[PDB]
């Protein structure tokens, strides 16, 4: 129809919760009778290339396709479509790759020329482009996108809106969230990340989740993409991703799911329940010195996740469902990298902080008593977690030490300049990590970036050289315990991944892991932190940001040391400690005990989880029998 | 006459070094018989407040009655005035203090109104202001400053310049040098900084020294103002300072002077010879990626005096000229004193590098050969100074922690769980200093920055009680030879003192800078590296900068690490010592050699600025005898 013939566009200018009374409306509702729209899909690209948003967009289509192909469904049927909406939000129109405006003009998305950028001495907030199209793409290559107009092609309501400037995406979402949806009012808003690829089943997979009244929030697996026929997995930093990546959602998502609480929605790929997250949630995520008020920014994603648990009256609940998945990219140079994984370690420390200290917010909600107490203990594990991956990297520097010493202690031949040489190595690769972190940016310095990298690699190949060779000397003769705890804890990772039947990972992509933990320690950990946050008021905001960044440092090497004193004996203790008996030993009881601790409390994790993994799929499992 | 009785004024428009044949004139070049200037001051002021120009001009003027009351004197008579010219370059229209433009007025320095920003559509680099005034100042109380026209004042050739925007001081000696100084060729230029009161002669006796056609620069003492009747004394920060400012006017400036070269030319007070200065000089001070030729924008003032020594077929010298003095103050709160000394000590560093690897030039000059012989003597042991203040952090660390661990093994009573609290008490301050050096500003945390010079200064109390405590046991019963050495530093200190007849500073300020040097070795030091430098080519040379400094850091750390492990055995090596021996004691023979080492070249250091201020002051004796 005409709405499919041609595309209206319009200029918004309001703040984003104006919308409704500022009369401003859409095609949804102008109907003759309203379409009663039941999901909305929110894609935010910021300069994304053309074949990134077409993948995207492929996936979009190709799960519509298959929802209007449905034949026994009460929701879905012949013309599922009409109950469906796009949202593509793009950030800024200078910074947007046109590159990417040739494809969706090429879908009649988008045309330009009647943009004034302010209308009666009044800018336009932001620009709107409304249309329906009826064809669709079929394939998408490495450098062209095939776009097919047949009677198998299946329409699709747009909405492309286009913002003019840099809003960090808390913006982006406020218009899609009390803007939008406050007009529309669906029931389900699923946000994606442009370049995401959903599976080709995977959005009617998590919508049939919302069966289930009491779910609030949910997601699906993270993948990371392989191009043809693999070839990416040769790196060794693609494939280390992808395998945390599996072992994430295996273990933690499963476990954490099991009681009801996910701790991180993939801003790749989740959906939520709008009337849900109404009222208090969207306040508290968008609106927010003291340190909670003024700091909960860095937790954008995650603090909506805490509130729709423990909403007052409420019993929303969140839930993983295995049976959709999401495929995305990775970054390939350790530099964009490292200014990555710096946005995931502030998010979850701060979230973990911020729920913890606010956990007697469950009690009052309106919960079962039981699901009440699962939650207080599942809160309780996750702090725990925080606890242990705080105490990171005194940790795996004090193992390193110990076990080198032990070994060169024991059979003298020529594992001793070892010792001081990987000692020496050790410190000036955390030292320089630091200083770099620091003062510099990563992009500046990626050589040594690099360097770093595989120096802590050649550590952990060192590291496992003398833990089987002390090993098979005891054993061919603390060290049967360690060997009986990382036999178990690879064997308790098998299994898992075996149950949830996705094992390609554990054998393909297992050792680039493994050499890549000491880089996941000592140089993720040192570069989260140093950038914590990255007269007029703002120097004041800024002083006040500055003082909680290098507070936060601080306390962290401190705390650390404290415990490579305690443990190692270093600092002078040990030195008090003999002059005391005047009034030093190489390597006391502590060290035995302590080393057994951290492997001893490393398999505990590793069990708990896997009990975790086994008894969301065992549910799973009888539900579907059931069904 | 006319130009007494009315200000000219003129707008500036070309690159400062362009003025001549831009057809630009001044007064003293227009009258009937053009005036030979023998001598050019300038004053630059930046946003001083009217007391401080008060108080330079003042000294200015004052010095200027002096000279033509002179009678026994070629140069200078009845009208000696009129070969003398005071230009005042300031900063920017914007940023100046207007509170100071209401003195220059009153002085028929200025008058507002007739400075269109730009004219035939090209702005006025800048603003200036032409008149010579009959009126002089007579007193300045704390608020007031009293302006007085009688028989009694003498006219002075002023010439107000103001530029319109923030250039960092290198460019306003520019338009001094290339600029103004080309048009008047005067004999003679001297530079002060508002502020800063000469001595009431000191201007004269500085002036008396290039009656020696060889010297090329010179310069004065400079004194911290003490205010009324010594109270700012009182203040450990100001006093401090006061003991610095007169040990380094006494020992460095007469022993270098001796030879030829002084390091650093005082911008509060210093004289240049033009022609000296002319050509080379000038050229490699103002427009300088490689090393040396990208950074030595640090080094900014010094660069020049290495130069002048150096000049090819010239044999220009610099002298340090006893009897002339500057008094001006220094900063109160430690915040912007550590704003302060982050500069000199880059400067002082970078010229001191620069310098020693360009020392081969001194050769291909025009001095005599024992003159050149001088001069590299002085290189070396000036190079010498900068490599032991390279590792001042590691010796006092180590000085402190040997002292410390052997006193309470000697005596085992109470000094023991005291040599566990200051260890870490050190460690907590200099990691704190880094990281708050790094990412933060001094002004943000003022109370740390007080807490961490207060804890440095109980710390060597603790030590100095120590040393005193074995020096008496020991007594009564390497200790001999340090109780030797650190009297005879004393009384060197003293003697020279006494010797150069300002020892009022030895009894008065000297318990002060006693307990701030902890904080001028491990937080000026720290600070002053960690601040070196404070797409597009500007990234690109950001990127240069943070590499440099960045690497610096580094080296500085790890050298004086290797120094510490190399004595007290940290880092393993005694581990790897133990251990060889097996296919650790506290303390070894190494402790006590390096401890005498450093007090022994310390009482050197002494001895030998001793000699140097006995031979200067004997020569300035002698010559004063036959004169
Ligand atoms: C204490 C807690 C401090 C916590 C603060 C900071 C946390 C980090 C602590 C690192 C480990 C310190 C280990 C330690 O006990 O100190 C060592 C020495 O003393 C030092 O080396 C002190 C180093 C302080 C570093 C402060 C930050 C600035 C680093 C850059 C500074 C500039 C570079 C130069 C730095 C010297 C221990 O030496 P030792 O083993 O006793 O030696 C004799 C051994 N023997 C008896 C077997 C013969
Ligand atoms: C080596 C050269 C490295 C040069 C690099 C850096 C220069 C600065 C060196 C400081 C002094 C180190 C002293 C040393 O030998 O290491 C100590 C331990 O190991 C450490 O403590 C290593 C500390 C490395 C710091 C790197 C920068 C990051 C600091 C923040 C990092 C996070 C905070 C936590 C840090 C652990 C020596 O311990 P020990 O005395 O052998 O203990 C047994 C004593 N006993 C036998 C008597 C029982
Ligand atoms: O100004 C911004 C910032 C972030 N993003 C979104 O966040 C991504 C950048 O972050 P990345 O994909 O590396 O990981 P994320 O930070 O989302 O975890 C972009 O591709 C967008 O999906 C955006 O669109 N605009
Ligand atoms: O933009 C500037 C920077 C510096 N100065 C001069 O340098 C002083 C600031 O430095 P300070 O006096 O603290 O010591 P200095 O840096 O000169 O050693 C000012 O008072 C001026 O004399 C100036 O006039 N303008
Ligand atoms: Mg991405
Ligand atoms: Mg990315
Ligand atoms: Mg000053
Ligand atoms: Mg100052």
């Amino acid at each position: 129809p005409n709405e499919f013939k041609f595309m209206r566009y319009q200029a918004v200018t309001c703040e984003p919760n104006q919308l409704a009374e500022k009369n401003f409306t859409v095609r949804q509702l102008k109907y003759l009778t309203p379409r009663e729209t039941e999901l909305m899909l929110v894609v935010t690209m910021y300069n994304e290339d053309h074949i990134l948003l077409g993948r995207t967009l492929k996936g979009i289509m190709d799960n519509v396709k298959y929802m209007v192909k449905k034949k026994n469904s009460s929701t879905w049927g012949p013309d599922a479509w009409k109950k469906i909406v796009v949202c593509i939000i793009s950030d800024g129109r200078s910074k947007i790759n046109e590159r990417s405006l040739a494809l969706l003009s090429s879908l009649g998305c988008y045309q330009d020329g009647f943009a004034k950028d302010e209308i009666n001495e009044k800018k336009v907030a932001m620009h709107v482009y409304e249309h329906t199209t009826m064809i669709n793409i079929t394939n998408i290559s490495e450098s062209e996108v095939s776009l097919e107009c047949n009677q198998g092609t299946v329409p699709i309501q747009l909405l492309f809106c286009l913002k003019e400037q840099n809003q960090k995406k808390i913006n982006s979402h406020r218009w899609a969230f009390e803007g939008f949806a406050e007009l529309l009012r669906p029931n389900i808003v699923t946000l994606l990340d442009a370049g995401t690829m959903p599976g080709k089943d995977s959005i009617y997979q998590l919508w049939r989740e919302f069966r289930n009244p009491n779910v609030g929030g949910a997601c699906g697996e993270i993948r990371t993409d392989l191009g043809k026929r693999f070839v990416k997995l040769l790196n060794p930093l693609v494939a280390s991703q992808n395998f945390e990546y599996k072992m994430s959602n295996i273990l933690d998502k499963t476990t954490e799911s099991n009681f009801g609480f996910i701790t991180v929605l993939p801003g790749a790929f989740s959906a939520y329940r709008f009337e849900a997250v109404r009222g208090q949630p969207l306040q508290k995520y968008f609106y927010g010195f003291h340190f909670f008020s003024s700091n909960m920014y860095l937790a954008e994603d995650r603090i909506l996740c805490f509130e729709v648990v423990t909403k007052k009256n409420c019993n929303w609940i969140l839930k993983y469902c295995r049976s959709s998945y999401a495929s995305t990219d990775v970054p390939e140079r350790v530099p964009e990298f490292i200014l990555q994984r710096r946005r995931w370690l502030n998010g979850s420390f701060f979230a973990s902080v911020y729920s913890f200290c606010h956990f007697y917010r469950v009690w009052s909600s309106g919960h079962n008593i039981g699901r009440k107490l699962l939650l207080t203990v599942e809160f309780f594990y996750l702090f725990f977690n925080t606890l242990i991956s705080w105490f990171s990297l005194s940790s795996f520097f004090l193992v390193f030490r110990i076990l080198t010493v032990s070994i060169a202690l024991a059979y003298h031949s020529a594992f001793n300049v070892l010792s001081v040489i990987f000692l020496w190595l050790y410190g000036i690769c955390t030292l320089s990590t630091f200083i770099l972190s620091l003062g510099n940016k990563p992009k500046s310095t990626e050589k040594f970036y690099v360097l770093t990298c595989v120096i802590f690699a050649v550590m952990m190949i060192y590291m496992i050289f003398c833990s089987i060779f002390m090993s098979v000397k005891s054993f061919q003769n603390a060290f049967r315990d360690i060997v009986i705890s990382l036999g178990s804890t690879y064997c308790l990772y098998l299994i898992s991944s075996i149950i949830y039947l996705q094992p390609w990972h554990m054998l393909t992509s297992f050792i680039q892991y493994i050499l890549l933990s000491p880089s996941y320690i000592n140089v993720l950990n040192i570069y989260a932190f140093c950038n914590v946050h990255d007269p007029s008021y703002d120097e004041k905001k800024t002083g006040y940001y500055a003082n909680v960044r290098s507070l936060v440092i601080i306390f962290w090497v401190i705390t650390n040391f404290i415990i490579v004193a305690v443990v190692l004996e270093t600092g002078g203790i040990a030195d008090y400690i003999a002059m005391k008996s005047i009034s030093i030993p190489l390597m006391t009881s502590k060290a035995s005990i302590y080393f057994n601790v951290i492997l001893w409390l490393v398999a505990l994790s590793a069990l708990i989880r896997f009990i975790g993994c086994s008894i969301y799929m065992i549910v799973r499992f009888f539900k579907k029998v059931t069904f």
